[PDB]
C-alpha cells in the first residue's frame, strides 16, 4: 500500500580506505600507486521526472574522493546513474533490473535481486541476520558481484570501451610504465575488471537503507583471475551522520505509514 515519496533528495557520505591509481600520473614516466589512502564516498540523490502516482525517478550521482587533499584534488571516481521504479515495490521499470537504492515495504527475512550498474545485471542480496542500527531493528543483507559466497575472485566483470566510465576499459604501456615483469621495452596490454562487495542495513518496515558498507575494486589484468595493476580498490561504510539521517528519515516514513494504516482501519 505505501509508497516512495517524491521529495527524496539525500546526500550520503560513507569513509573508508582504498588502494588507487594517482590520476596525475597518467602521463608520469611510472604508473603511480598511492595505498592506504583516507578516501570519502559521496551519494547524493534526488527524485526527477518521469515521477507519478505509479513510479519515481531517482538521479544518482557517485563521487570517491581523498580526504587527505583539498576540494579540488585526489578527484577518484565519479559515476551517475539513473533509474525509473514502481513506487509500491521498488522494482526497476541504461534497463536497471530488480531493486536499487531502497528495499520494498514490509522487506522479508529472504533474498532479493539486487543491481549492480557497472555489472549491469541484478545479484542477489542474501538475509544475513538482524541487527540494531542507532535503537532501530534492521535486517542486513549481502551481496557479491563477481565473488563467489566464500569470497573468492571468480567471475569478474570485464568493462566494454562502451561502458569503460573514466578509464580505459584497454590500456597499452610498456612493461616499465605498468610496473611490471617484461622483456626491455615490452608492450603489455592489460583490460580493466570490476568485482564488489556489499551489506545492506534496511529498516523492514520502510525500505530504507539506512547503512551500507561497500568493497569496489577495479584492476587492469592480462587475465581476469589474476589481477596485476590496481585502479581502484576501496572499502567504505556509511558515516555515523549519514547513518542518523537515515534512521530519521525511516523513522519519519514508518510514522506516516502507521497514520495512513491507522486511518484505514479504526
Amino acid at each position: 500500500i505505501a509508497k516512495i515519496p517524491l521529495d527524496i533528495d539525500t546526500s550520503l557520505v560513507s569513509d573508508g580506505t582504498a588502494t588507487a591509481f594517482d590520476p596525475d600520473s597518467l602521463v608520469a614516466e611510472r604508473f603511480k600507486i598511492d595505498r592506504d589512502v583516507p578516501v570519502a564516498l559521496q551519494q547524493q540523490m534526488s527524485v526527477e521526472a518521469p515521477s507519478n502516482a505509479d513510479v519515481v525517478t531517482f538521479q544518482v550521482g557517485t563521487t570517491l574522493r581523498r580526504t587527505d587533499r583539498q576540494q579540488d584534488a585526489g578527484l577518484l571516481l565519479a559515476l551517475v546513474d539513473t533509474v525509473t521504479m514502481n513506487r509500491n515495490t521498488a522494482e526497476a521499470v541504461l534497463p536497471h533490473e530488480g531493486l536499487t537504492y531502497r528495499f520494498p515495504f514490509d522487506t522479508e527475512k529472504k533474498t532479493y535481486p539486487f543491481f549492480d550498474p557497472i555489472a549491469q545485471k541484478a545479484f542477489d542480496a542474501n538475509y544475513d541476520g538482524e541487527e540494531d542500527v542507532n535503537g532501530l531493528t534492521t535486517y542486513r543483507f549481502v551481496q557479491n558481484v563477481g565473488y563467489d559466497a566464500d569470497g573468492k575472485l571468480a567471475d569478474p566483470i570485464k568493462y566494454s570501451s562502451l561502458y569503460e566510465d573514466d578509464a580505459d576499459a584497454s590500456v597499452t604501456a610498456r612493461a616499465e610504465v605498468w610496473g611490471v615483469p617484461g622483456e626491455p621495452d615490452e608492450s603489455i596490454t592489460m583490460d580493466r575488471f570490476y568485482a564488489a562487495s556489499r551489506t545492506f542495513w534496511v529498516d523492514p518496515v520502510s525500505g530504507t537503507i539506512v547503512k551500507s558498507e561497500e568493497h569496489g575494486y577495479q584492476y587492469y589484468a592480462r587475465e581476469a583471475l589474476k589481477p596485476e595493476v590496481t585502479y581502484v580498490d576501496f572499502k567504505v561504510t556509511t558515516n555515523e551522520e549519514s547513518v542518523e539521517s537515515q534512521v530519521a528519515a525511516a523513522s519519519d516514513e514508518r510514522d506516516r505509514i502507521a497514520l495512513w494504516t491507522r486511518s484505514r482501519h479504526h
